[PDB]
C-alpha cells in the first residue's frame, strides 16, 4: 500500500532500498559501514518501518559517498511510499533521551524540502567512531539529514539539546528522526 | 455538543464567531484583514475545528482593533464551547517547522488565564506584511495570543525556537497553537 | 497485571507503596510532608496511576530522609510494575505550562538509569515552601528525580524552560514527569 | 583509658559529654536540635567513638548557643581523652562522597589549635534545614568546626570540593571530620 | 566467600565475569578491545581482586557497546560479591601519580548509586587510543565509571587533578578507582 | 635489610647518607644549613626512617650546591635501600595541615622518575628564611623534590593547597613527602 523499492546505481556506489511505511520494525541494513548500519537499523526500527538496505560503495576512499547515496535513495523511497500524503498526521516530533544526551526532531511531511540541524557539540565536526571495519565520521550526521529531507521533500528539524558522548549524540538524533517520522506518517482519524 | 456562537458588537467593530471543537477543518474567515484571515484559517483548519469568522471594523485606522476584537470573541467562543472541560486531554503541545522556522506551543485548558510569548526575533516588533489590501503588523502576534488566552481562560505558551521570514515565523506560531489546541481539546480515554 | 506493592523499612523511615500503572488517578499520599504529598498526588493523578503512599519518618530532622526513601521506594515500585517492558511506547514526554512557568520532561523506560535536571532557577537551591506543618526545601526536587530514575532504572530528563514562582516551578516539573510517564507506559499498538 | 566526662553549665545551656576514643560507635545525642543530633551521631559513629551528648539550652532564641556550647564541650572532651597524645598516628584525613557532594577533612592532633574551612557554596551562609522542631542554619557549620578545633587544641582543615544539597554538603563534612579523627586517634605501630 | 559469577547476554554482546573481592591480583581480561583489556587488568590487579572477564561483542560498529555491557556486568558482579556489606571499611580513596598525571578516586560502598567524574581535559572527549586492533575512544571513560557505579550501587567520584597524556590520564583513573575499591572493600577491624 | 650508605664527594661538597627504611625516627642531620637540617630531620622522622646525614659544602657561595648534592645523595640512598621493591604498598599519600597551611604529597615508588610541584605561592620564589647562620631560599624547595625523585627513580607529586607562612608552607611539604613515603614503603600484606 505505502511501499517503495528504490535502486540507485552511481559511479561510487550501488544501493537497493525496500521500504514499507506501515511495518513492524523488520529491518535489515548492510552498507559496508557498520556504525551507519547501526544508525539506519535504529531509524527503521523506531519508525516502525519494514526496511531493507543493501549498499556497496567506494569505502576505500571513506564512508562519505556510500553514506550520502544511501540517504538520498532512502529519502527518495520515503517520498515515493508517502505518495499523495492525504489522510496522515503530517506533523510529528519526538524527544530521545540517551543517558546524558537529549535530542529532538520535528517534521512536516507536506512541507517543502528543508533541513535545520542545530545544537550538536563542535567536537562532532572532527570526531571519528571507529571499530574493526570502515569508520564513521560524525561530521556526516548533518549531511545525512539534509540528503534525507531533500529527497523525501519534507521539513526536518533536528536538535541536540545537550550531550557529551558522540555515539549517544548521534543515535539519539537518528532515533528522534525515526519516531518523529513514525508519528507524522500515521493515519489521522480526523482529516 | 461542543459548539458556540458569539456576537461581539463594539464601537470599533462587528464580530460573529461560529465554533465547533469537534469539526473537520471546515473554516471560513473574513475580517477585512487578508493576512489575518489566512492565519485564522490555518488555526481553525489545523485545530480540526469547524469555524466561521465574519468581522467588519475600523480598518481605515489600521487592523489593530478588528484583530483584537476578533481574538477576544474567538477566545470567548473557545471557552464557551469547552464548557465544564471534563473528560478531555487538558494539556496539548505541537512543534511546527516551516522552512527555516521552528515554532512551538503548549496549552493547559483548565489552567488559569495566562500567556507567555517568547523567542520572536526583534524585527517583528516593527515588521509589516503588506499586500493589495489592509496590512498586518506582526507586532500584533503577541496581542492576539494574549487576548485569546485571557478570554478562553487558558494557559497558552508560544515559542519561536528560531526563524527568519516573518510570514513563516507568524504562520508557524498560529499553526502551533492550533495543533496544541487540537490535542488538548480531544477526549481523553482514561480520565 | 502491572501492579506492585513495595515496603521499605529503614532506620529513618517506613514506606508502603501500592502502584497500578493502568489506573484512573485514584491516589492517596500521606508522608508527613504535606507539600510532598501534594506533589506526589499530582504525579499519580496526572500519570493516571492508582497510587497509595503511606510514609512515616524522622521529620524532626527535616523532610529530606522521608522524601528520599519515598522516592526510592516509588521508583522501585515503578520498575517492578513495569516488568519486562514489552509492548509499550517506551518513550514519553510532556510540556506543562503553569501560569508563568513552563516545564518539560522526557523519558526512556528501557534506557539505562540516568537523570538530567536542568533550567531550574538558582534561588530554588535555597528556597523553602512552608505551611503549618513540616516544610519542603525545593533543593530536594533534583534529589527526588534522581532517586526515582535510579530505582525505576529509566532515563529521566527534566527541564524548566522558565518560571518564577517556586510552587509553580516544582509542581509543573512533577506534573511533567507524570504525563511523560503516562505516555511512555501505555501499550504501543505497533511493537 | 582514653575517656572523658565533661559538664559545661552556662547561662544559655547545660551540656554533658561522655567520650571514649576507643569505642565501637555506641552514640546517643540529644541537644534539642534534631539535625545537630543527626550530625553529631554521624560524627561519633563514623569516628568509632562511644559518645553520649545530653544538652538543653535557649532554643527559643535559636540553636546557635546550644550548638556552640556543645561543640566547645565536645572539643574539650576530645583534648582531655587524648591526653599526652603519645603513640598515635597524629595525622588523619578522609574523603566523603555523598551523592553529588565530595567533602574532605585533614587533621593534625598535636598541631596548634587552628581551623580552615573552605569550598562551601555561598548559599549555605543563609540556608535553613527545617523540620517539625528547632531548625538548623548551615552558616553554623564553620562555627562548629572552629569551636571544636579551638577546644581540642588541634589543626582541623575541612573542605567541600563540590556539592549542591545542603544536607549532603553538611553531613559529608561532619562525616569527613569523623573519619579523619578516627584515623589520627588510632595507635601507631611504629612511633 | 565474597565471589560472584555474572553472565550477561545481549543483542550486542556476550559477557562472563568472575570476581573474587578477596583475591591476589590473578586477573585475565579479553574483550576484543585491547586497551580496555589493559585498563581492566590494571583495575583488577591494583584492587587485589581475582578477576576473569571474557567478552565478545559488535566491535565492527566500535568498542562502545562491548565496553558498556562489560562495565555493567562488572558493576553487577561487584554488588553481588559485596552482599550485605557488613564489617567493611565502606569508604576508600586513592591518589595515582603517573608521570605528569595525578588522578584521584573516592568511594562510598554503602552510598546510593552515584558517579561524579571531573577534571578530565577537554581533548579526551574526542581522543582515540589506537593500535593494531579495535581502538578505544577516551570519551568512554566517563561512561564506564557511571555504568560501574550504577550497577554496583555505590558512590564513585573520579577526579583528574591534572595531566597531558591520554593513556596516563585514563590508566591513572582506572588505577585510582581500583585502589579506592581495594581500601573500601577491606574488613574493618572496629565496626 | 632495607638499608643503604651513600658517600657523594663532589667539587662543591661532601655527603654521607645512612638510611634505614624500616626505622623508628632516629634521625641526625648536619649540612651547615640549619633550616635544611630542620626540614630533613622532619622528613626522616615523619617517614619513620632511621637517617644520618653529614654534609659539608661551599656555603660561602650559598646553600644551593650543598642542598642539591644532599638531596641527590638522599634520593640515591632511597632507591638503593628500596631494592627490587617487591611486596610493598608502592603508592602512598599524605595531607599535612600546619596552622593556615595545607600541603599534600603522593608517590608511586615503582613509577618512572617524575616530579610535579604545584600550588606554592609566588612569593616563595624569592623568599629567604634566615637565622644566625647560612640562610635558606625557599625557591630551592622544588629543586629538592626534583633531585630526590630523579635519583630515587620514583613519581613524586607535591601540592600546596593553600598557605601564607613560608616556614609552614615548606615544612608541611617536607612532612607530606615523608608520610607519603612512609606509607608507600610499608610491606603490603596482599601483594
Ligand atoms: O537503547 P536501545 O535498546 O535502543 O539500543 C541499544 C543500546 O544499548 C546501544 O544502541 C547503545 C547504548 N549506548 C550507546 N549505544
Ligand atoms: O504549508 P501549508 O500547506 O499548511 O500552507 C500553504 C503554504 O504554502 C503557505 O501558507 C505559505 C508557505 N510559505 C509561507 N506561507
Ligand atoms: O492546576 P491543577 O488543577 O492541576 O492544580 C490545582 C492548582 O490550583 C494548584 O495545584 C496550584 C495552583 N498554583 C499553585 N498550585
Ligand atoms: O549514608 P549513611 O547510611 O551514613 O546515612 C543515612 C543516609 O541515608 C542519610 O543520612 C541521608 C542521605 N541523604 C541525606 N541524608
Ligand atoms: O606503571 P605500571 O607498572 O602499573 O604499568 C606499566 C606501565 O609501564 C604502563 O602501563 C604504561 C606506562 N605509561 C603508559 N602506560
Ligand atoms: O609541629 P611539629 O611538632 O612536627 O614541629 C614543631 C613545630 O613547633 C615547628 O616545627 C614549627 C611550628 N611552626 C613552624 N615551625
Ligand atoms: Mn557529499
Ligand atoms: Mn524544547
Ligand atoms: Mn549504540
Ligand atoms: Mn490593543
Ligand atoms: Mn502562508
Ligand atoms: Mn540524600
Ligand atoms: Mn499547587
Ligand atoms: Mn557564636
Ligand atoms: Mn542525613
Ligand atoms: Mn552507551
Ligand atoms: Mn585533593
Ligand atoms: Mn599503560
Ligand atoms: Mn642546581
Ligand atoms: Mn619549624
Amino acid at each position: 500500500s505505502r511501499r517503495a523499492r528504490i535502486e540507485r546505481r552511481t559511479r561510487e556506489s550501488d544501493i537497493v532500498i525496500e521500504l514499507d511505511l506501515d511495518g513492524t520494525g523488520q529491518v535489515a541494513v548492510d552498507t559496508g559501514v557498520p556504525f551507519y548500519d547501526h544508525m539506519l537499523t535504529a531509524l527503521g526500527s523506531h519508525a516502525s518501518f519494514d526496511l531493507t538496505v543493501r549498499a556497496t560503495g567506494d569505502v576505500e576512499i571513506e564512508a562519505h559517498h556510500t553514506i550520502e547515496d544511501t540517504a538520498i535513495a532512502l529519502g527518495t523511497a520515503l517520498g515515493q511510499a508517502l505518495g499523495d500524503k492525504r489522510g496522515i498526521r503530517r506533523f510529528g516530533d519526538a524527544f530521545i533521551p540517551m543517558d546524558e544526551t537529549l535530542a529532538h526532531a520535528a517534521v512536516d511531511l507536506s512541507g517543502r524540502p528543508y533541513c535545520v540541524h542545530t545544537g550538536e557539540p563542535d567536537h562532532l565536526q572532527h570526531t571519528t567512531i571507529a571499530g574493526s571495519s570502515v569508520p564513521y565520521h560524525t561530521v556526516i550526521n548533518r549531511h545525512v539529514f539534509e540528503s534525507l529531507a531533500a529527497n523525501a521533500r519534507i521539513a526536518l528539524h533536528v536538535r541536540v539539546l545537550y550531550g557529551r558522548d558522540p555515539h549517544h549524540i548521534t543515535e539519539a538524533q537518528y532515533k528522534a528522526v525515526a519516531r518523529a517520522l513514525r508519528q507524522a506518517v500515521e493515519p489521522d482519524p480526523r482529516v
